[PDB]
């Protein structure tokens, strides 16, 4: 029984339930119960998922120990989360020396250079996503984002990790639209953790096998964009090849579609930021010019609204490492074991380093304010050797799609459209209702 | 699915079957699967106990690469088996650095110099032993070695680690005998280890928690021999204290009645050996003379005949280690996970290293011949940093109680006795039938 942890390292936090820990607290979502935490224990707390205790950390030099000075020695790895069964090959669930071979041979993938050579094939995409929303945009009809945009994020991810060219909103039928799209357990796994080796000998897994046998055989008709890239320490393998592909769709699909989602809301409940955003895009791109790489860097406005969007909404939540040895970090003993955990979403929202921290104010990220912004404060895509390895790809996909979206249309709130916009109470960082606007073309 | 992984890297090995691996080939004992394995694949070949999988190693280059040089890096740690619960800081089953520090604070423990401290002590029991035996031997009939050997291996180790002295076989009422007297299912939880975690969260433990209680609580009212050595890196703690006696205690007990009743059987059988050591013993300690230190390491013959008994009788039968990363060892590549496996017992009756390995011959240990025997292939106690720690107590309290007990008596086969012994298929070195011998005063 692990229950008396806390109180015994003299840490504060939520009486626990037997078995169950504080998972009933999470009823109003994790990031309310962060928050929750955060006010009432302050710099450090800690709770228990189940039998895990985490711990839950807020200081800034705290953060940057645990993220990036000690994170080769001490805290390498995130929570182990399953069943995974071959998806423990993949990079952002692999352990040890292993995820440093993967990233070792998956940075060379995710430069300024790629990407650079990835400007002009998602772009073409871009110029879809005008053509399908103009169409359910000239249906004077709301618009729901999730699908003109999900349908746009999806059909980047594919060309850029195998080169596939559909449109899925229109060929909705191509074998790769079709595999590609079909990507109350987790409140289970978290206090019944001791079943996960069971559901892995049952070939039980959370990513659906029907569809990943696919894949793998579509890896091997192109094994004679990200793929080739790989492809072109130890070598990479083959079925490690379809892990890491599997891991980018995710990550390209999810992400981008609830971001935009997320920027569009923000755009249409604040018209003067959208409007100065369009000026900056007529400025940088006349006429309706062609986004490209050189120029999206250019567009600091456009940066600040993303940056500030992600401040609000940032996907991950909350960033995890596990600590793999007894150490004393910044005064503290963090035991073996132990999850350690940055709670975001709440520093994001924390009115300690945030003048009012539920306002849209793109100017927070202004080259003035820019520089009283802590990096381990402000995390949407982590910090240290395990950060978010497509940072600067989700950037510029978000921005050419932004870019284009906006050089056509603009975008008002309907009877329909959820003000105040709520979020749901999953696991995942999305709207609770759809995100759905009146798109008027320019 | 493991099951392709040795004949994927061009390892020979049985052919597994599904979820059972090769545990269908223990029904003759594991030892005679080690042997078989042995004689048909040669140096190296791999089985799967259910879907773990082992590779079995028998070049003493490779076992030195395994036990002493990449024992810190990479095999360090025993196969996690269990439930084990508060039994997992016990020093035989903690891992990486928690296993380095519980052996840099048990090492002062086990010296010559704390010995030299225990022999007296040890001594006495020497004493009852002879009693007690000289008492079923004047009772004319066939004595089980197993009941007054368990009997003193128990009067030692409680005494040696909690001071409590006791005669087990005549105050058979004191609750520390009760307590520690106490100390098919195996079987099941090699084909089912990922049933070990469920186990683990339901208090259930292979050790019985009624009586690992009552320990705890002994422990404390001495916190104010084994157990002060101890109370007198990071220092130890209570409940820590707690599992690293019960180890000894094991240890103590099933291995040395174990041994002891082996050599009986051995020195029976061979009434020439027998004599040959009672003769030794008898020009070292004239006239019954009390067993010391110095003098025990002066009885060349009587290590002789205990090295000889642990060639036929390793009662560790195999040393394990697992793979804690990709390595390729003398050669051959080694996967992570896998199980590295020292057949010893298997090693210790090979013909290539043993001339007549089924015959009991303790001249192979003559300061003439034991320079030709190689440290890596004769393992009795294994070897690198992770070996028996209690070795040279388990060969000085085998040897007093030998010395006292053939001061007085001869030892001859029964119509009882069972010769030729045969072994127990179970999970444990020890015999089939009880040995039982006559004894005879001198
Ligand atoms: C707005 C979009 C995205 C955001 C906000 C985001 C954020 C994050 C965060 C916060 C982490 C964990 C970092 C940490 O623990 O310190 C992470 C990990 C990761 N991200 Fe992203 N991500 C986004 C999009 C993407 C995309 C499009 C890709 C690839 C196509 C990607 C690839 C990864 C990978 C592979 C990891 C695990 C890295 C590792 O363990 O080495 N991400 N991301
Ligand atoms: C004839 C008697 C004994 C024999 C043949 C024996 C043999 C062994 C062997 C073969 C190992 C594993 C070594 C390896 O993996 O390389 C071991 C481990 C160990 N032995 Fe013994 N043993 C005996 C008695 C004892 C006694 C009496 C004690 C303590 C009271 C003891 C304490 C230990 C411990 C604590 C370990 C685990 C060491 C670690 O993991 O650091 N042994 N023993």
């Amino acid at each position: 029984h692990s229950h008396g942890l806390f109180k015994k390292l003299g840490i504060p936090g939520p009486t626990p339930l037997p078995f169950l820990g504080n998972i009933l607290s999470y009823h109003k979502g994790f990031c309310m119960f962060d928050m929750e935490c955060h006010k009432k224990y302050g710099k450090v707390w800690g709770f228990y998922d189940g039998q895990q205790p985490v711990l839950a950390i807020t200081d800034p030099d705290m953060i940057k120990t645990v993220l990036v000075k000690e994170c080769y020695s001490v805290f390498t790895n995130r929570r182990p989360f399953g069943p995974v069964g071959f998806m423990k090959s993949a990079i952002s669930i692999a352990e040890d020396e292993e995820w440093k071979r993967l990233r070792s041979l998956l940075s060379p993938t995710f430069t300024s250079g790629k990407l650079k050579e990835m400007v002009p094939i998602i772009a073409q995409y871009g110029d879809v996503l005008v053509r399908n929303l103009r169409r359910e945009a000239e249906t004077g009809k709301p618009v729901t984002l999730k699908d003109v945009f999900g349908a746009y994020s999806m059909d980047v991810i594919t060309s850029t990790s195998f080169g596939v060219n559909i449109d899925s909103l229109n060929n909705p039928q191509d074998p790769f639209v079709e595999n590609t799209k079909k990507l109350p357990f987790f409140l289970s796994i978290t206090v019944f953790p001791f079943l996960i080796p069971i559901l892995e000998v049952l070939n039980i897994c959370v990513f659906p096998r029907e569809v990943t046998n696919f894949l793998r055989k579509s890896v091997k008709r192109m094994k004679e964009d990200f793929l080739q890239l790989m492809i072109d320490h130890k070598a990479l393998s083959d079925l490690e090849l379809v892990a890491q592909s599997i891991i980018f769709i995710f990550a390209g699909y999810e992400t981008t579609s609830s971001v935009l989602s997320f920027i569009m809301y923000e755009l249409a409940t604040h018209p003067d930021v959208q409007q100065k955003l369009q000026e900056e895009i007529d400025a940088v791109l006349p006429n309706k010019a062609p986004p490209t790489y050189d120029t999206v860097l250019q567009m600091e406005y456009l940066d600040m609204v993303v940056n500030e969007t992600l401040r609000l909404f940032p996907i991950a939540m909350r960033l995890e490492r596990v600590c793999k040895k007894d150490v004393e970090i910044n005064g503290m003993f963090i035991p073996k074991g132990v999850v350690v955990m940055i709670p975001s979403y709440a520093l994001h929202r924390d009115p300690k380093y945030w003048t009012e921290p539920e306002k849209f104010l793109p100017e927070r990220f202004s080259k003035k304010n820019k520089d009283n912004i802590d990096p381990y404060i402000y995390t949407p895509f982590g910090s240290g050797p395990r950060n978010c390895i497509g940072m600067r790809f989700a950037l510029m996909n978000m921005k050419l799609a932004l870019i284009r979206v906006l050089q056509n249309f603009s975008f008002k709130p309907c009877k329909e459209t959820q003000i105040p916009l709520k979020l749901s109470l999953g696991g995942l960082l999305q709207p609770e209702k759809p995100v759905v606007l009146k798109v008027e073309s320019r």
